[PDB]
């Protein structure tokens, strides 16, 4: 019943969960797959899973398209190349390293290539309950020492739609295809529309700065154009210390809401639990309708957060502040 | 007092320095330089600074030569371009993202180009007390809020004086292709070599390099980017240290070393404990600093932690480690103990 849990709850509560806790682990080849948030424990909101992985020569899965299932990629650190393609449009390809956000709406084709050694993925998907599948197709796995990875169509049900006309194009060149597509070189925009996948290299997507509560820094990868009836948003939240002055606020909203760390220190105070602080990898849980309060040590943090509903944390902030064209805060307050 | 310090002290004592810290800032042009380690902090032995700067469309340093400095660049995070040459060999460019490692040893032409909105370069150089040169260069900066960087003839004895030399006849290469030139290099596609030859750059992808398994107090995986194959005279070493959680059945080891020796940790949270101060735990880019002598233990709180790891004299932890343990092709180590 501690706030910190080494497997992610079986009901909706506030929790913990450390980096490479075991988190109901399986391996799939040579893959390891771990289910921060699962959809017993976020109430079927979604899913927050790691994906720990060595190069491979090899495609990490064959094509295919979820219909009820909006996939979100995001590179922990290493590197992985994410192929996707919606209807007839032309079929787009990125090499993530860290940092960079893929997103795979519904019924977009999609398969993916671990590139380096040190590879990890976090993967965010919408609705929860998606990690079946991985508990189906994966080999459970103990790992005592709690180590990264190990050293070394009729799925229908869990919506999973093979794709075998798909052909990942090969015509990649500094991280990206086809020529005339923006990568790590200018600013991506998120689609226009839902249905289309997207990319966002670190750092070069829209953001927004509030100053309320000292300085943050939301960078959106999702919001309600491109979610619409799955109801949620995505995006990181860049963080400062608070000012002595400045009192932390406390939050509750309709929808339960997570985060990763990904730089840096920051505390959260959930419900009646301790204060806690988190770390690389670390994750938070906070169910709907349960008051939290959260903040950074480090001077600069930042998180990955998702949140169910249309007005969660990341969208009251981006609401509250203003057009931002930095990675950093101000150096006065 | 406090193990804890916002500024690098001036003088030797063991320390930790939160990553961000004001760290004695100055900005030259769009990027802030942090002095995390310097000369009087480390007795001379070395310097850990930590740069953050958004992308740049023009170099970010005239090319140069240090003759007397070996200086060693890593990514934190984002992305910065770095071109090297030894004298007459062929020139060499790669795109380092986080992780990833370039060797600038003495006589090496370098400079540099910021990619990434969000690049972070942490630079190592032996001996200490190259900083001074930044002191010049750059112009000092309060930053109140310890945001990572600002948003938005008579030189050329000055500069010899730092031990910068001038290469203007230097073109940085422009054929760079998947972040490499020229073509028949390895980059983020297969194993990189330290470079057999001393005075010779060369580059380590993030994984790619030879690495080690330290066994002796749970499980230790040392990845060396310097040797004494490559630092010679100039007496130090530099890898990275990753880390698993030490069983309970397992005493966590206490060292020391005749040299100084210092890291920031890069993944992870890891809790140190040197001399007499209280042990105090460290994440993300924070740096710990340990004078040669002082007896210390540390150990990884988190189930993976990573450190970029320094140390002056040529059998400091790191060399200990290796060692100790055995030649390992995996950045994870083994699944049971
Ligand atoms: C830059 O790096 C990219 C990878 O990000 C390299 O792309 C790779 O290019 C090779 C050679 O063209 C492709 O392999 C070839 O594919 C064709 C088509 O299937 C096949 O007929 C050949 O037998 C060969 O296997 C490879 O598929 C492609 N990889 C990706 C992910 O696109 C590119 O070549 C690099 N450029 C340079 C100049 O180094
Ligand atoms: C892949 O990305 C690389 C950068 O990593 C691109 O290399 C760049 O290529 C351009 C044009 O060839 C170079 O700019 C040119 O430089 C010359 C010489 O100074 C100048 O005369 C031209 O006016 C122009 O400015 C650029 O310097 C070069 N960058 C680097 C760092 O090498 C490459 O073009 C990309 N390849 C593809 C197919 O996208
Ligand atoms: C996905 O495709 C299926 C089958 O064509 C279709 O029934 C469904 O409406 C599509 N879903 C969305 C959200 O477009
Ligand atoms: C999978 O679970 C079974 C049943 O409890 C166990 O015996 C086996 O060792 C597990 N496999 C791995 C790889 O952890
Ligand atoms: C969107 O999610 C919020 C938070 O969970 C929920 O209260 C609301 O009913 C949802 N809206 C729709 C139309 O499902
Ligand atoms: C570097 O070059 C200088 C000037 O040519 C030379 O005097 C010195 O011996 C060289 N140093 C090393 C370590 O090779
Ligand atoms: C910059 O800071 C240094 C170190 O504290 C100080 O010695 C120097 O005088 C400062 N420069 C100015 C102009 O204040
Ligand atoms: C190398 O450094 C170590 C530690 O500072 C020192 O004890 C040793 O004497 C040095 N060796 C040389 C050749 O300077
Ligand atoms: C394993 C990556 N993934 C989960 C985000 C899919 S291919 S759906
Ligand atoms: C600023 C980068 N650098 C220090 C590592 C040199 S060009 S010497
Ligand atoms: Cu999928
Ligand atoms: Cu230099």
């Amino acid at each position: 019943s501690s706030l910190i849990v080494e497997d992610a709850p079986d009901h909706v509560r506030p929790y913990v969960i450390r980096h490479y806790s075991h988190a109901r682990a399986v391996t799939v080849d040579t893959q390891l797959y771990r289910f921060y948030v699962t959809g017993p424990s976020s109430g079927y909101a979604f899913t927050l899973m790691g994906t720990n992985a060595p190069h491979s020569d090899a495609l990490g899965v064959l094509p295919h398209i979820h219909q009820k299932h909006y996939e979100n990629f995001y590179c922990n650190k290493g590197s992985f190349q994410l192929w996707a393609q919606s209807g007839n449009e032309t079929q787009q390809t990125r090499v993530l390293s860290s940092g960079d956000y893929g997103s795979v709406p519904r019924n977009v084709t999609h398969t993916f290539q671990i590139q380096d050694p040190d590879t990890e993925m976090t993967g965010v998907i919408v609705p929860g309950g998606f990690e079946d599948l991985f508990y189906y197709l994966g080999t459970n796995a103990t790992d005592t020492t709690h180590t990264p990875y190990i050293p070394s169509s009729t799925l229908q049900s869990f919506d999973v739609y093979a794709e075998l006309s798909f052909t990942p194009r090969t015509d990649t060149v500094n991280g990206t295809a086809p020529a005339n597509t923006v990568w790590h070189t200018g600013a991506n925009a998120l689609a226009s529309t839902a249905g289309d996948p997207y990319f966002i290299a670190n750092g070069w997507g829209p953001k927004y700065l509030n100053s309320q509560y000292g300085y943050q820094i939301v960078a959106p990868f999702v919001t309600a154009t491109q979610a619409q009836d799955t109801n949620y948003t995505l995006s990181t939240i860049s963080m400062s210390t608070t000012p002595s002055t400045v009192t932390v606020p406390t939050w509750s909203f309709p929808g339960a809401c997570a985060f990763q760390v990904q730089e840096g220190r920051v505390v959260v105070q959930i419900g009646d639990y301790a204060a806690t602080e988190l770390g690389s990898g670390d994750v938070a849980f906070i169910p709907g309708g349960v008051e939290f309060k959260y903040y950074s040590e480090a001077y600069f943090s930042k998180v990955l957060f998702v949140s169910s509903g249309s007005d969660g944390l990341d969208q009251n902030l981006v609401n509250g502040g203003e057009e931002w064209s930095s990675v950093s805060f101000p150096a006065d307050w």
